């Protein structure tokens, strides 16, 4: 099974205990860790961080200590516009430029592949998101030629019914890409008024409106258009989403106000890393939806919805069960890296409690 987790460039910044740099990680967690995010500067790959060709360096002597560890460069992200990455698919010339110039960057930086993360393609951009894929890897196969292993190419898609089916030609991209990326973690708080779970592993018979919105019906539909089990592999969040209440109602289909009051040191109105969950929990309520198998908690006027170890390694069995290639960790700095806030003296949690079910039968 492969077991992708994603370490986040801007992380650093964050103060005290927060700050997280990817000597960290531990190097025989993950098969595969990706860095976010490169930029694009002239139609060709670059660097985003003013530190980054340091923090390259500093990933990748991970590999020094597991040889077996592969280390990929993500493109994009969100906070690069989908209309950049439009102008430069959309354009042969603009296109051919951006793809020859990403061997060479992950050559130097010491890169086993690349990671698109276009969030996300439009209706226009369908056909040309599947030309970027057929040539970027015809690339990949040519440079390899030279007696270097084939670098690895890979994408993080939307579990949206409705994103999938107007930007994604599935069946063909899925030739192409070494693995996919389902990100089944933005099934709400997208600016909804009302509270919900953004990552529920089945869609739960009680108000069955959004019955597409669940890891369930994303994976099945992914193998309905044509994507092999082998090549899917099912996002997991390390983070959990905040809801301000705007009544005492605590239940399903309660009123909200707005996102959550920020965290300590993730600083970002309506997110919460793990390691801040952990804290929260103290003098709050926690309940579990058990239609869709994930909890959420409550103190004061806040509302969070997150992932724990039981539900983690519940979604983990679900993978197995449906033979998928593995899971896809977001993000291992928001995950108790330290392991000094969750409790049980552990590093990294939540990661870990996957890694163990996936080392099962
Ligand atoms: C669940 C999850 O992970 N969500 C993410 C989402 O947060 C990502 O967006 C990120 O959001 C945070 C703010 O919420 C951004 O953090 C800032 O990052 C920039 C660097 O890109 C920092 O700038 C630097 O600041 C330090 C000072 O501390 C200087 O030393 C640096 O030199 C300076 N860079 C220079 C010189 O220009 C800044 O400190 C961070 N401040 C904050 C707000 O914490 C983060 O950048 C941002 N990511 C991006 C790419 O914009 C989002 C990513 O797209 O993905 C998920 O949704
Ligand atoms: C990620 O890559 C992006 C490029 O694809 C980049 O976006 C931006 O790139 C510049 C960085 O902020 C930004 O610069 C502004 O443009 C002016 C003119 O283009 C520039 O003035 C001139 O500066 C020198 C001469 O002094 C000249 O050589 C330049 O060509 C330029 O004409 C302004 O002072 C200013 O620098 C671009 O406007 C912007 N482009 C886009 C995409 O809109 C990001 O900065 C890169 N990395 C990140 C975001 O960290």
């Amino acid at each position: 099974y492969k077991l992708i987790c994603y370490y986040t460039s801007w992380s650093q910044y964050r103060e005290g205990d927060g700050s997280c740099f990817p000597d960290a990680i531990d190097p025989f967690l993950c098969t595969h860790v990706i860095y976010s995010f490169a930029n694009i500067s002239n139609n060709e790959i670059d660097t985003w961080e003013w530190n980054d060709v340091t923090l390259y360096d500093t990933l990748n002597t991970l590999k020094n200590r597991n040889p077996k560890l592969k280390t990929l460069l993500s493109v994009g992200g969100w906070n690069f516009g989908p209309e950049r990455f439009s102008a430069i698919a959309s354009k042969t010339q603009s296109r051919r430029t951006f793809i020859k110039s990403v061997p060479p960057f992950l050559r130097t930086h010491g890169f086993d592949g690349l990671d698109l993360a276009w969030l996300y393609p439009g209706r226009r951009d369908k056909r040309h998101l599947t030309t970027l894929v057929k040539e970027m890897k015809a690339e990949f196969i040519r440079e390899a030629q030279a007696g270097t292993e084939q670098l690895l190419l890979s994408a993080a898609v939307s579990a949206g019914k409705i994103a999938i089916d107007r930007g994604y030609d599935i069946a063909q991209i899925s030739r192409h890409l070494d693995f996919i990326s389902l990100l089944t973690y933005d099934f709400h708080g997208a600016w909804r008024q009302t509270v919900g779970h953004h990552s529920p592993l089945f869609a739960g018979n009680e108000d069955a409106s959004s019955r597409f919105s669940n890891a369930d019906y994303a994976v099945s539909y992914m193998l309905r258009l044509g994507a092999p089990a082998n090549k899917l592999v099912m996002g997991i969040p390390t983070f959990g989403r905040s809801f301000t209440l705007a009544s005492s109602k605590t239940d399903v289909g309660a009123p909200v106000s707005g996102p959550g009051v920020p965290g300590r040191f993730t600083k970002e109105k309506g997110i919460l890393a793990y390691y801040e969950i952990c804290d929260f929990l103290h003098g709050a309520t926690t309940h579990r939806f058990r239609d869709q198998q994930v909890p959420y908690a409550t103190k004061g006027n806040q509302w969070v919805a997150y992932d724990d170890q039981e539900s983690v390694k519940n979604k983990a069995r679900y993978l197995k069960n449906r033979q998928l290639a593995g899971a896809m960790v977001w993000a291992l700095d928001l995950d108790d890296f330290r392991g000094t806030f969750c409790g049980q003296n552990l590093t990294f949690p939540l990661t870990s409690a996957v890694k163990d079910v996936l080392a099962e039968v």
